[PDB]
RNA sequence: ACACAGAGACGCCCAG
RNA sequence: CUGGGCGGUAAAUGU
RNA sequence: AAA
């Protein structure tokens, strides 16, 4: 029907009104029905309509013949959109749009229908069916539809002006029509048919969060795959299998015969392999593995050997740059010919070519060679190479392309064919490796060059010293004269001239040039001459050298270098080539040798402001690093690699020996470098001496320490960090890097070589069990024996209801998704079925699309829930029958890794299985990978549990696992049976096909590849693949994995890498569950029958494992049966992993005592190692972006991650003077001219996002970030002026100036201005915005309707615009199309200088133009930013203060060396933190007030007030959306969002490591330098006028917890408040104890008068507290929990509420709420929601109150009454206040009435809130307060040291009772004593205070003490536990800051004894002697002296 | 020179 | 043998 | 007293 008559008959008045419902009946006769066929796919619903029976009345014309589809989703609802079909404009609109804002919450509701009348008026309609046939069901449906929307309309309406609203409904049944609205009797009868044949069609068929999860519901209900398709199509995809798992138990004798059986065997491997039987001394069994070591590498020797040639000697440079070393000077051409260019032709054709060269230029034409400033300043305030032709004799030509400058040309002759058969030879090991063995000894790359005065670096030290300005002490002067000492050096300056060359060569890398031409060009300052030959951009460019011989001062010694051709007075050199991979090393070579020089001084013990000659140990790490940094090969980084897990093996105790001769299966392969020849020898020198001996323990007093430690290269003794920071030196290479077509072969071996054997009989894949299986079998008993052991785990942690909530959790997680989420810019494949057959794309070129195409299409199509393109994808992938995969190279650092692209459809199916897997694996106490907070809990918290458990003194074994093939040997049949069992029986069918789909795997290879392969028939080759491959392609020979003529390889066997991750992550839990249980079942028996105590913990993340064992025993012959026993149980898991599909890789290593890694995280005992080389290597990997700033921003995040990993200030500091120089060296300062002239004219106008670099300050460099060091430089320098004129400009106070106005806020609180143009993708992106076709209005259409960019929006049109706006963005989609960036920002920095390439946030103008812009600009503003322009551009500037006012106490170098502490835990440390006073967020407000949906927790009235304060500051702003863009100096409100969202205040929270633990202070004095306090220097007059209320709070603390009667506290209480000051209250929505503190003050004073109006304005309204409070439940180790039954009574907004709470065990719920006003309630909800928040309560617990009330609230969202669950809401003087003080608490109680207490305020101190510096303020003034009178006051108040003196008067006080006025007895004895206890415990002697069975889920012939013998025992050595949770047990004490007692145990160890003083506190002895000098100190520890023993 | 237990690049398209 | 015109790829799953 |  239509809806435009309908209005038009309707009669509006004003007001509001409901009309009257008519009861409408049928009254013509109904024909029967249509047909209604019906089917259902994956596809849809098909309803095909048949004719309509024919009849008299007309009934049925509105339905018409054909076929109507639904989709699966919308299912449910089919009644209500096919009975109401039509009569809907659709385009659903909200209350919003029409009705005002109303803050009511019910803004985000919407009707069906809302139509504005032809005359103004507004009509609101609500259809509503039912299934019922009694008149009261309609009835009942009408009021509830009624009731639902009268309120909230009524609302709207009762304040907009000239209302005139109609409200109806329409409800339609099977028996009658009830509505209020006026209809014919033949729209009710066709309605009926509607409905008629709506339910008939359904039972033919048959808030955001329910619509989600029933879509999901209804989805997975009607989905159905065709099972008998699947079957028919993939292999192993029979239902059957899965029925049988899921049926049958396990088989429990089979799994006992298989133990035994596997036990027996790793017995009999462990008993031969260690040589153990027969009986043999420990150095005769380490010397027949050292022989056995010695034959294995000198057969691997020999057999490498075989297959090279002999070629002992050869010559060959590994370094092919020149050493020449030649000082900088100015850049001036000479050529300066004296000898003659005569000399030069007759020295060969390199010096017929070098003279022709030359003699051209000396015939002027200069320009070109060198740059012409002029030419530049002209251009810049308003790319030219020197090409020349040689002569080229045909000899030379020859010679030349026998170095391949021209050999395409050349390849024919015969001297061409011997070099290139010459080429594929691979080298000798014995090939003398010398020159490399006594370079690294022995070099000159550390000697100073004495060369810090040229231009280079005069240029670096000014803009250093520019950059420190804003500090300026003498530590940054100390740093400074390090850093440029570094800088002057040899290797530094060969560095640079090397990175200037390789600069050069990337600029010159894109100029085609043609035959028999080259370039000539000269180095800026160096006197160099490059002559250039370029290839095409992406093949090689080739270079030779020319220095004068005259000009090379000095040069580096060793033989490495390359031979260099003299040509009489000039030093040539040959043709070398490039590629763009290899050119990033030799760009970051400078900064990368400060850093390696910087980092390894420091870690030798040299403190960088100390000058030493350079070790021997030094000059090798700094060779190496050279060396490897230089020759950069892939090869190379393999050997250094694997030293890793070779020298991992010699911490393997008994009675295991260390077998390091495992790694010989990946040492083998080409040799084709004189570097891997030496690197080879010398990791078998270090493979032989490990195996030898293993590292020596040495259990010291309480510590475990290991000795023996050497580096893996060179055989020097070091410590343990070195040893480990050493392993990680290979990581000095380019991560990325090309791949040439001769490479590639190795990815297709590696993925055929697992696909040759596969079992053919599938009986052992999931059919039936076995033992001893395959390569790829596996026991379906084992897997249901651990799915198991999972669910009992998973069962007993998360209750026995997990299972429901796992499944609403599933759905909802499925249901939410759109297609905009899935949208990216990963790539994906185009490989069908035209691209299978070769000779028919021969000619064609394939190429890989986006992700965002192929969704752009479908979000066109009319698809926007993920739920409904499910299954389209998968019919497509059915119907095609086989999964699409390209493929890739990624090269890491490490061996190569095959990556799989993969199809849209597959990546569409395998989405929801992902988010399956994920929402399984979060469930699992033991996975990581998907709970990142159990890694760093799981290794710590096992201390505690030993130290629980068993007791002190327990024995560790640890052990680390791998597996070899993850992503293949996986089958995934397993997977799906685990998935499948951990499901609730609905997704099933549907996991089941997404899992069978993935065994049809086709994947593409290279067209090139297939191109060059198709030519040539015979293969030749000493491989097998390259043989197989050529003959099973051109189908010589038959292969199943590739058939005649066809581009794709297939196969079927394993998962690809990473698209089943957390399936496998669930798998290796499962067996890691299975391995516990089956542990302790073992671990309860023992030998002889026995019972070993002990725990097992195992964490596990993809493929990486660990497990800990901790065993305690009593005696020596028991601990070694039991660490016998432990071995053997630790060795099993290597012969239990062959069932499942485990196979445990080599790099395993098994039963290690004190030791375990795990995911790259080494734990020695309380030493934890973290690696920081792999971060300090990559310290320049910038990316691409549109501004300056943000590269800055990344290089802070570069250095924020590099101090992470742990290191010191300095290092940081120096870590940042490098990326200073790097980023300066970025910006043309060695390839442009008029750099000086930018330098100069910059230094007057520091700008960030300019030019200029700041720099932080050296005592605190990583953790403070970009907005900090912002801060500092606006308030320090000429850069607050700027930024004043700037944001006065914004707030319209200044007018003018339309292009010189900043608008655009890059991330990180950095304004910006301009932008660059010049983007080489910019053209690519174009093309690809092309090619997807987006509306070119996008800006028009989204300032329309702005409120899209704030909600999740549901329109076609509203995701397209969404969509638009994301291609747009202006980072992510221009800068993540990737690549090599540093050259490419090279070759752009030739020109940014002077060149029109920057563009305004249209006029396109150079850098130098920019500034001259910004110096006749804001600099003559003149102004300075205010406090309310700080504090809105930097919300957390109070902060920025506080932090920088503490730091300026370290400013001079002054400090003691001391011993390094040896303690070394994680820690956060929190700074920067939120603002409390700011009380909301600038984006929610703007959204609250603009579009009234609920984002931020204020009130209407404080939304009123935060608005009005907005307003204030900000003068365009309007309630109306439309007005504020006109009236405001903004373009369009995505330029505004973008500028409202950058700038708002985030955490930022640092990581340190070091000893455990203002704090600032602690961690800026430990962490400056190891071995070395900084010592900080505190001013007196600073801290009383900073922060004096942290005095107040020292006070308050020592006062409270302290010896003192409850009325001399009060009196200390009034009388220190008296005397200081403290700022008045602000307001707060949070609570603080900061508030409190002024609140009292003012209370005590009596100042502010009605002290009941100040606590309810400072907490904005909000009074009471617990008028009946809860019982406490002791909680384990923490604060009681509050439960039962109580009430919250107190008044919110002249509103006298009483809120009734419960709780149970975990958390407290709301029960019931009585009000005695309505008036508004809203912002009662508000304060209630902040209430509850506060107080951790929730409000999701359902209520069993029934009764009778207002309204209902349900999940802080209000609720009618109607509904039965939530919380209901029914409606029911100064001069009583006092101070009240319990024990250690302080309270302003009010009691109400009598028989009650009633407190409304409270204050707790902690032990945080004690300062050394507040300490000596209150020493300063010790004679201004009363402690100053006697003793104890003025020791416990203060912060001091007990003089020996002052100790005997105190115990002369503790031997009497005796009467102080108000000091105590019995409490400060016990105080006393505590303190002194934790003072003996922190010097030493006195010790700090401290199952899923596997039944249930279902001898003597060593000598053993032969075998044990010359170890150490470890039982009698007394060694403590680690891991975090025993070192914060430590200090939890109350009094550890207590210094009260240090100087008596100093004095007390030397009179009694060190082991005296243990004798003592055991046995009770000491000797009379010294007894009469303990004896007051044995009435301090209140033990008596009749009852210790003398001796 | 680069890559590789010898699968490739060492310019490509034209026009005469 | 000359002469003219140039543009590529590179990017996978998760937190 | 605390999340
Ligand atoms: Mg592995």
């Amino acid at each position: 029907m239509n809806l435009e008559v309908l209005c038009g008959r309707i009669n509006v008045e004003n007001g509001l009104s409901l009309g009257e419902p008519g009861l409408y009946d049928q009254i013509y006769d109904r024909p029967g029905l249509p047909d209604l066929d019906v089917t259902v796919d994956a596809t849809g619903v098909t309803v095909d309509i048949g004719a309509v029976p024919d009849s008299a009345s007309q009934l049925g014309s509105s339905i018409n013949a054909g076929l109507i589809t639904i989709q699966l989703s919308e299912a449910y609802k089919i009644n209500h959109d096919f009975t109401f079909s039509g009569l809907s404009k659709t385009t659903d609109r909200r209350l919003s749009e029409v009705f005002p804002i109303t803050h009511d919450g019910s803004d985000g509701m919407t009707p069906a229908v809302i139509h504005t009348r032809l005359d103004g008026t507004i009509v609101v309609v609500e259809f509503s069916t039912t299934r019922s046939h009694n008149i009261g069901g309609l009835e009942a449906a009408y009021r509830t539809k009624i009731e639902k929307y009268r309120d909230p309309i009524s609302r709207r309406v009762d304040i907009m002006e000239n209302p005139r609203v109609f409200f109806g409904v329409i409800v339609v049944s099977s028996g009658g029509v009830l509505s209020n609205m006026p209809l014919t009797q033949d729209e009710a009868e066709e309605l009926m048919y509607r409905f008629c044949i709506a339910n008939e069609i359904y039972t033919k068929a048959r808030e955001e969060e329910l619509e989600a999860i029933s879509r999901a519901l209804s989805f997975f209900s009607l989905f159905e795959p065709n099972i008998e398709r699947v079957e028919g199509t993939f292999p192993n995809s029979e239902i059957k299998m899965l029925e049988q798992f899921l049926s049958t138990p396990a088989d429990v004798d089979f799994i006992t015969k298989t133990l035994k059986a596997k036990e027996v065997e790793a017995y009999a491997d462990l008993c031969d392999s260690h040589y153990l039987k027969p009986e043999k001394t420990i150095q005769e069994r380490l010397e027949i593995n050292r022989c056995e070591a010695i034959d294995k590498t000198q057969d691997l020797l020999a057999g490498l050997h075989a297959r090279s040639n002999k070629q002992t000697s050869l010559n060959r440079g590994t370094v092919k740059l020149p050493p020449w070393l030649p000082k900088p000077s100015s850049e001036s051409i000479d050529i300066k010919t004296d000898s003659g260019f005569g000399s030069l032709m007759d020295h060969g054709a390199y010096g017929e070519l070098w003279a022709k060269c030359l003699l051209d230029v000396s015939l002027g034409n200069v320009e070109g060679v060198v740059s012409d400033p002029a030419k530049e300043l002209d251009i810049a305030i308003s790319i030219t190479y020197r090409r020349f032709k040689p002569a080229l004799s045909s000899s030379a030509r020859q010679e030349f392309s026998l170095q391949g400058v021209e050999g395409k040309k050349w390849k024919r002759m015969a001297a061409n064919q011997k070099k290139e058969k010459e080429s594929h030879e691979t080298l000798s090991p014995f090939l003398d490796v010398e020159d490399i063995g006594d370079f690294l000894t022995f070099n000159n790359l550390l000697t100073d060059s004495r060369y810090g005065d040229e231009s280079i670096q005069r240029a670096v030290s000014i803009l250093l010293e520019k950059a420190s300005a804003m500090q300026d002490t003498e530590l940054t002067h100390a740093l400074n004269d390090s850093f440029k000492r570094n800088l002057s050096s040899n290797v530094v300056q060969w560095s640079l001239w090397v990175s200037c060359l390789a600069q050069e060569l990337a600029s010159a890398l894109k100029q085609h040039c043609r035959a028999g031409e080259f370039i000539i060009k000269k180095l800026k300052f160096w006197p160099i001459y490059v002559i250039i030959k370029p290839t095409k951009s992406s093949s090689h460019i080739f270079y030779s050298l020319g220095i004068r011989k005259a000009d090379v001062t000095r040069r580096l010694t060793g033989r490495v270098f390359s031979d260099t051709i003299d040509a009489g007075e000039w030093e040539l050199t040959e043709f070398k080539s490039l590629k763009t991979c290899k050119l990033t090393n030799l760009v970051n070579l400078p900064c990368t040798m400060l850093n390696s020089i910087a980092f390894w001084r420091e870690k030798l013990g040299v403190a960088p402001w100390l000058v030493r000659k350079p070790c021997s140990e030094l000059r090798e790490q700094v060779g190496l690093t050279f060396l490897i940094s230089l020759e950069d090969k892939s090869k190379t980084e393999e050997i250094i690699t694997l030293t890793r897990y070779t020298q991992m093996e010699g911490f393997v105790s008994p009675p295991m020996l260390p077998k390091p001769q495992k790694m010989l299966g990946k040492l083998d392969g080409p040799l084709r470098t004189k570097l891997q020849v030496y690197l080879l020898r010398k990791h078998l020198d270090c493979m032989v001496r490990i195996a030898s001996q293993p590292f020596s323990l040495i259990p010291r007093e309480g510590r475990v320490e290991w000795g023996g430690t050497f580096h893996a290269i060179s055989g020097r003794s070091t410590n343990l960090e070195n040893m480990v920071n050493s392993w990680y030196i290979g990581y000095y290479k380019n991560k990325e890097e090309s791949t040439e077509l001769n490479a590639l072969g190795e990815m297709y071996k590696k993925i055929v070589e697992m696909e040759e054997d596969k079992p053919s009989s599938p009986e052992f894949l999931g059919w039936g069990d076995t033992d001893s299986p395959k390569k790829h079998e596996f026991s379906r008993s084992f897997l249901r024996a651990a799915c198991s052991s999972l669910e009992r785990e998973i069962a007993q942690r998360h209750g026995r209801q997990w299972k429901q909530n796992l499944e609403e959790r599933v759905l909802r997680e499925i249901g939410t998704k759109n297609i905009l989420d899935l949208a990216s810019m990963k790539a994906t494949s185009n490989f069908s079925k035209d691209w299978e057959l070769y000779s028919e794309v021969q000619t064609k070129e394939y190429h890989r699309s986006k992700l965002l195409e192929k969704m752009a299409t479908l979000i066109e199509k009319g698809v926007m829930w993920y739920i409904d393109a499910v299954g389209q994808a998968w019919k497509a992938v059915l119907d095609d029958g086989c999964m699409r995969i390209c493929l890739f190279k990624k090269n890491q650092h490490g061996g190569l890794r095959e990556i799989y692209v993969m199809d849209a459809n597959a990546r569409l199916v395998q989405f929801g299985v992902e988010t399956m897997a994920r929402c399984v694996c979060e469930l699992s106490p033991h996975e990581t990978v998907a709970n990142p907070r159990l890694k760093n809990s799981i290794i710590e918290n096992h201390g505690l549990k030993s130290a629980r458990s068993l007791g002190p003194g327990s024995i560790n074994i640890n052990s680390s696992n791998d597996a070899k093939k993850w992503n293949q040997g996986h089958y995934t049949t397993k997977l799906a049976l685990v998935l499948c069992w951990f499901m609730p029986a609905k997704f099933h069918r549907f996991i089941w096909a997404a899992i069978s789909m993935f065994r049809r795997k086709k994947m593409m290879v290279d067209l090139r590849f297939l191109a060059h392969l198709s030519s040539k028939s015979e293969s030749r080759s000493s491989d097998p693949f390259r043989e197989a491959m050529t003959d099973a392609f051109h189908g010589n020979r038959d292969v199943s994995w590739m058939d005649k003529g066809r581009t794709y390889i297939k196969t079927e066997t394993g998962m690809m890498q990473g698209i089943l991750h957390f399936t496998s992550s669930l798998l290796h839990s499962c067996v890691q569950s299975f391995y516990k249980s089956y542990f302790v079942s073992k671990l309860k028996e023992g030998y002889m029958g026995e019972s070993i105590s002990g725990v097992v913990d195992v964490i596990e993340g993809s493929d990486d494992s660990a497990i800990m064992i901790s065993i305690r025993p009593k005696s020596d012959m028991d601990e070694v049966r039991s660490r016998f026993f432990v071995a053997n149980l630790l060795h099993s898991v290597k012969f239990l992993n062959p069932l499942f599909g485990i196979y445990s890789s080599e790099k395993s290593t098994v039963n290690t005592v004190y030791c375990v890694e795990y995911n790259s995280e080494f734990h020695f005992h309380r030493h934890l190692v973290r690696p920081t080389l792999r971060w300090i290597a990559a310290s320049h990997q910038i990316s691409e972006t549109e501004a300056l700033a943000s590269r800055q921003e990344d290089y802070s995040n570069l250095l924020t991650q590099c101090l992470e990993g742990g290191a010191s200030f300095s290092l940081t500091y120096l870590i940042q003077c490098a990326q200073l120089l790097h980023h300066y060296m970025l910006l043309g300062l060695c390839l442009h001219p008029l750099f000086g002239t930018f330098m100069g004219m910059l230094i007057s106008d520091p700008d960030p996002a300019l030019g200029f670099f700041l720099m932080d300050n050296p005592a605190f460099a990583g953790g403070a970030g970009f907005r900090f060091n912002l801060w500092r430089a606006c308030k320090t320098t000429d850069l607050g002026r700027k930024y004043a004129y700037y944001f006065n400009e914004i707030q319209g106070k200044t007018k003018g100036d339309e292009d010189y106005r900043a608008l655009d806020a890059t991330s990180g609180g950095t304004l910006s201005h301009s932008v660059m143009v010049y983007w080489g993708d910019r053209k690519k992106y174009q093309a690809l915005l092309n090619r997807m076709g987006l509306p070119e209005d996008w800006v028009e259409q989204i300032d329309e309707n702005p409120g899209v960019l704030y909600r999740r929006a549901a329109n076609k049109k509203e995701l397209l615009l969404k969509l638009a706006e994301k291609v747009h963005s202006p980072g992510v989609t221009s800068s993540l199309s990737k690549g090599h960036v540093v050259p490419r920002v090279v070759a752009a920095g030739v020109y940014l200088l002077s060149r029109h390439c920057f563009r305004f946030s249209t006029q396109k103008a150079s850098l130098i133009k920019l500034l001259m812009m910004s110096s006749i600009s804001a600099m003559k503003h003149g102004g300075s930013l205010n406090p309310n322009q700080e504090r809105m551009l930097f919300p957390q500037a109070q902060e920025y203060d506080r932090v920088c006012t503490l730091l300026e106490e370290v400013e001079h170098l002054t400090g003691k060396f001391v011993v390094r502490e040896r303690n070394i835990v994680r820690s956060r440390i929190d700074l920067f933190q939120e603002p409390v006073d700011l009380r909301c967020k600038a984006e929610d407000l703007v959204s609250e007030v603009w579009f009234g949906l609920k984002r931020t927790k204020l009130g209407p009235r404080l939304l009123k007030e935060e608005w009005d304060k907005l307003r204030a500051s900000f003068a365009w702003l309007s309630t109306d959306p439309s007005e504020t863009l006109r009236d405001g100096p903004f373009l369009s409100h995505v330029q505004f969002r973008n500028f409202i969202a950058h700038v708002d205040a985030k955490s930022r929270s640092v990581r340190l490591l070091g000893a455990p633990v203002t704090t600032i202070s602690q961690v800026v004095r430990m962490n400056f330098f190891p071995g070395f306090s900084l010592e900080a220097e505190k001013s007196l007059d600073n801290q009383e006028r900073l922060e004096s209320i942290s005095i107040l709070k020292h006070v308050l603390f020592m006062v409270l917890n302290g010896p003192y009667t409850e009325e001399y506290k009060l009196e200390m209480i009034i009388e220190a408040f008296s005397t200081l000051v403290i700022p008045q209250p602000s307001e707060v929505i949070r609570k603080s104890r900061t508030m409190t503190l002024c609140l009292l003050s003012n209370y005590l004073s009596s100042r502010g008068g009605s002290i009941l109006d100040q606590i309810e304005r400072a907490q904005s309204g909000t009074l009471g507290g617990f008028s009946k409070p809860q019982k406490t439940f002791v909680r384990p180790g923490g604060g009681v929990g509050y439960k039962g039954k109580g009430v919250w009574t107190g008044v919110m907004e002249d509103t006298h509420v009483q809120i009734l709470i419960d709780g149970d065990g975990t958390s407290n719920w709301l029960e019931e709420i009585r009000l005695s006003s309505d008036a508004r309630l809203y912002d009662v909800i508000e304060s209630i929601r902040r209430l509850c928040d506060d107080l951790g309560i929730n409000n999701r617990v359902a209520s069993a109150y029934r009764g009778h009330c207002m309204v209902r609230l349900s999940g802080f969202k209000i609720k009618p009454a109607s509904r039965t669950d939530g919380c209901p809401v029914r409606i029911m003087n100064p001069d009583e206040v006092k101070m009240r003080v319990r024990g250690d608490i302080l309270n302003l109680s009010v009691t109400i009435q009598e028989g009650r207490v009633m407190n409304i305020l409270s204050y707790r101190p902690r032990d945080t809130d004690i300062s050394e510096s507040a300490a000596a303020y209150l020493w300063s003034n010790r004679d201004l307060f009363s402690f100053g009178k006697k003793e104890p006051s003025c020791s416990w108040i203060c912060l001091k040291t007990l003089d020996n003196w002052a100790w005997s008067h105190a115990s002369v006080l503790l031997a009497n009772d005796r009467k102080t006025q108000g000091i105590d007895n019995r409490a400060m004895g016990n105080i006393f004593r505590d303190c002194l206890e934790g003072s003996l415990r922190k010097q030493g002697l006195m010790r700090s205070k401290l199952t899923q069975e596997l039944v249930d889920i279902l001898e003597g012939s060593l000598d053993i003490e032969s075998i044990f013998d010359g170890a150490p025992i470890l039982w009698s050595a007394e060694v403590e536990e680690f891991g975090e949770g025993v070192v914060a047990v430590s200090y939890s004490s109350k009094y550890y800051h207590l210094t009260l007692m240090d100087q008596a145990a100093i004095t007390m160890c030397a009179i009694m004894g060190k082991e005296g003083c243990r004798g003592l506190l055991t046995e009770k002895r000491c000797m009379a002697a010294i007894r009469e000098q303990v004896r007051p100190f044995l009435i301090f520890l209140q033990i008596p002296e009749d009852s210790i023993s003398w001796v």
